[PDB]
């Protein structure tokens, strides 16, 4: 039937054309709206002090500059470099807290809509003792919008971030 | 947990070192095996007279060189062209053939594993009356091997490749 996202397009031109919309916490913007696959472009630079648990893959193609992927791997506090030209897949669950410092970058993510049912989670982790602060879990209908007040609830409650193991308060920031 | 599909690396080195595998009919190599998202490097010079009928959304990227895309966009025989550094996203079931004519092209796409009973469609249209001569419907489970195989069975058989309007054989060429 119709090309209901349109026709296509230069990309860097696009990128050039809302460079200046790029802006923090989670620094994004949706190419096309209602459609399966989400695809963002993410700029810097942002502020992330949580992880993410996403159901789902999320493909990476880091287009203009540098950033980095703070992971926890197999138990422990690792990362991953996006450097310009990288491209690289998560697999479902793994917790990720992207870093993005520098201004003008640039990076594709991919993702899809996630069914009914199918949760995403934050979560912040203690800079101590290294244990789960607090959890959020929510069914995800927009990647851009869906996400700051989510921060700012932690962000804003002592009770939140006060550590289950040691009692470091989380600073969020 | 673990990262199944590796670390990140740079996109424009392996695009280099696997350009002397991307090989017609169909040009193109799967990045990572076993995943949901099915990311693939197409380059060219390909042989398509296929529609394909995708249950899913397909996003292009044209990073090398330049392609287009033969389209049936409300019933007339259309075209979208991939000039190197555009995007695009394909809504699911638009009928679409690829062209990719210049060596040392190359455009990433991306799609999503089919669910049990999802079908992918292959169709030719007749050049002459412009109705359906052939379709094929598979469960996709290679996008890179499961492919010619069902083009050999079309341009090996001319009662495939007989129109039902008009008598016109299909050249398969
Ligand atoms: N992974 C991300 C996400 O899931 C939402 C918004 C931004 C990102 C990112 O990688 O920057
Ligand atoms: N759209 C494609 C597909 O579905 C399979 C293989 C190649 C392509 C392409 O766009 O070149
Ligand atoms: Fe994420
Ligand atoms: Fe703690
Ligand atoms: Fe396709
Ligand atoms: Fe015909």
């Amino acid at each position: 039937h119709m090309l209901t996202y349109g026709a296509p397009f230069n990309f860097p031109r696009w990128i050039d054309e809302h460079a200046h919309l790029l802006k923090p916490p989670v620094g994004n913007r949706q190419v096309w709206q209602d459609s399966d696959f989400i695809v963002t472009v993410v700029g810097g630079p942002n502020h992330r002090t949580d992880y993410h648990d996403d159901p789902l893959e999320e493909f990476f193609y880091q287009l203009r500059g540098n950033a980095y992927l703070n992971l926890w791997v197999d138990g422990r506090r690792e990362r991953a470099d996006l450097k310009e030209g990288d491209i690289f897949l998560l697999p479902p669950h793994v917790r990720h807290s992207p870093q993005r410092p520098e201004a003008g970058s640039a990076c594709l993510v991919i993702e899809r809509q996630r069914p009914a049912g199918m949760l995403d989670g934050f979560e912040w982790y203690c800079d101590a003792c290294g244990h789960l602060v607090h959890r959020v879990e929510v069914q995800l209908k927009s990647i851009v919008t869906d996400l700051p007040p989510l921060f700012e609830s932690f962000y804003a409650s002592e009770d939140k971030r006060r550590c289950p193991h040691c009692g470091q308060v989380h600073p969020g920031r």
